[PDB]
């Protein structure tokens, strides 16, 4: 089975806007996590064809990744900062739906998951 098209990073009818919060989603919250050590599995979509992985979207039917999420700030497509931590917490959502106690994956998601939890705990206020 194919991959789905990845969730879309544009849309020409929404409107657009650059905001403190947004500013600091993309800047801090996901600079930070995009380096860390652990930050690989969560780059890009989960290629399920390249990795054999067949029941992955027969499972998640909401996938998402940074690398979507960085594009997504990048094309200014969220209006509202909880659009984007509502992906972030798909993400990791999606790991943990997948994925089992002790696997590596989940030990790396549950250490970017403490880490995205203490950056938006200082998102900056609202305008
Ligand atoms: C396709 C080649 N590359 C990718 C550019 S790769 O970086 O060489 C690479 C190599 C092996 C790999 O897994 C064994 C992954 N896997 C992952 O990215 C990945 N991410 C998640 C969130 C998951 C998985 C698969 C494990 C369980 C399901 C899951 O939840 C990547
Ligand atoms: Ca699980």
């Amino acid at each position: 089975s194919m991959n789905p098209p990845p969730p879309e990073t544009s849309n020409p009818n929404k409107p657009k806007r650059q905001t403190n919060q947004l500013q600091y989603l993309l800047r801090v919250v996901l600079k930070t996590l995009w380096k860390h050590q652990f930050a690989w599995p969560f780059q890009q979509p989960v290629d399920a064809v390249k990795l054999n992985l067949p029941d992955y979207y027969k499972i998640i039917k909401t996938p998402m990744d940074m690398g979507t999420i960085k594009k997504r700030l990048e094309n200014n497509y969220y209006w509202n900062a909880q659009e984007c931590i509502q992906d972030f917490n798909t993400m990791f959502t999606n790991c943990y739906i997948y994925n089992k106690p002790g696997d590596d994956i989940v030990l790396m998601a549950e250490a970017l998951e403490k880490l995205f939890l203490q950056k938006i705990n200082e998102l900056p206020t609202e305008e």
